[PDB]
DNA sequence: ACAACCTCCTTAGTACATGCAACCATTATCACCGCCAGAGGTAAAATAGTCAACACGCACGGTGTTAGATATTTATCCCTTGCGGTGATAGATT
């Protein structure tokens, strides 16, 4: 209940059309059931912190695998967007269109 | 005591029919990297084998000659033309 603000601020920013404006904060909201059940305090570091670990990543998986057609091993689910990410480059350092030929040098493997 | 009635309140339930042409994108979002699985790698030997050696041995294809067929040439024959003589049709009657 103290938290439920913190939520809505940092789940907020994944709704961005991601697939609903809404459903994101309240995985977060069971998240936060995780980070108030290993809250160690005792370490010494702030809640502010632990929710922007941990309930951040419950509310990025909300709807990486969660809610979709298709379901992977995670590493397999957002390395798809690790090449979506590199593409920022691609779209203006080749620059007229988008390249595999070039995304091979940019993760320095081979396409298949 | 209730009853519906005056007024504009808002709600929200629908919007006819047949057909053809077009192509299928946008998101970002640390997946972290730690562990170890049976599990990738590969050495040495099972399930068994390569293809080079020297033999083996054969088929196929091209060069040569032969064969006979075919398309020509020739000349014959028939079926056809066009006109003509005169046909019994067409059909009205018996």
């Amino acid at each position: 209940e103290a938290n439920l603000r913190l939520v809505i601020s940092i789940a907020k920013k994944y709704t961005n059309r991601g697939l609903q404006f809404l459903d994101l904060i309240q995985e977060g909201n069971i998240g936060l059931m995780k980070a108030v059940d290993k809250f160690e305090y005792r370490r010494g570091y702030k809640f502010s912190t632990y929710a922007t670990w941990w309930i951040r990543q419950a509310i990025t998986r909300s709807i990486a695998d969660q809610a979709r057609t298709i379901r992977i091993p995670v590493h397999m689910i957002e390395t798809i967007n690790k090449l979506n990410r590199i593409s920022r480059q691609m779209l203006q350092e080749m620059g007229r269109e988008p390249t595999p030929e070039e995304l091979a040098e940019r993760m320095l493997m081979p396409e298949d």
